[PDB]
């Protein structure tokens, strides 16, 4: 129901076939996606950080996005993409951003941890947070996802 894809270009055409290889100073194109029936339901990208653990309890000082705000300055957002399944009555909501990688760990095997927050895409709604955009954000309904990175 939730996805996280890495791509080699800002066309998000061709996802990497497992473990993404990355060197300092390169871009990484992330795509996150929610697949759902409700059409009032959106999401935002709450937090993203790199870390050498498959574990997020040991969070990390390498934070890219925090409370929907871009903390790393290399970060760019791209158009979001709602794509309809006609016959299954479904919608994939996708969001996209890049950043420039910096190696700073003591190891070559890393994790991109992103967490999605679900939210309500229509005004007047106790039931979940209304929705908000990334620099608008600079001014339980949350899902953790991890993808693997390989430094060279």
């Amino acid at each position: 129901t939730f996805n996280m894809e890495l791509y080699n270009t800002d066309l998000f055409l061709v996802p990497s076939p497992g473990v993404f290889s990355v060197a300092e100073n390169e871009h990484v194109y992330v795509e996150v996606s929610v697949t759902k029936a409700d059409q009032d339901l959106g999401f935002a990208i709450q937090t993203c950080f790199i870390s050498p653990y498959s574990n997020p309890d040991r969070m990390s000082d390498y934070t890219i996005i925090e409370n929907i705000c871009p903390k790393d300055d290399s970060v760019k957002f791209y158009s979001s993409k709602r794509v309809h399944f006609p016959i299954p009555h479904a919608e994939v909501d996708k969001k996209r951003f890049s950043f420039v990688f910096k190696s700073v760990f003591n190891t070559s095997l890393l994790f991109l941890h992103c967490e999605l927050t679900l939210c309500s895409r229509n005004k007047g709604s106790q039931k979940l947070p209304k929705c908000v955009t990334p620099d608008d954000a600079c001014t339980t309904f949350t899902k953790p996802l991890a993808v693997v990175l390989q430094v060279d």
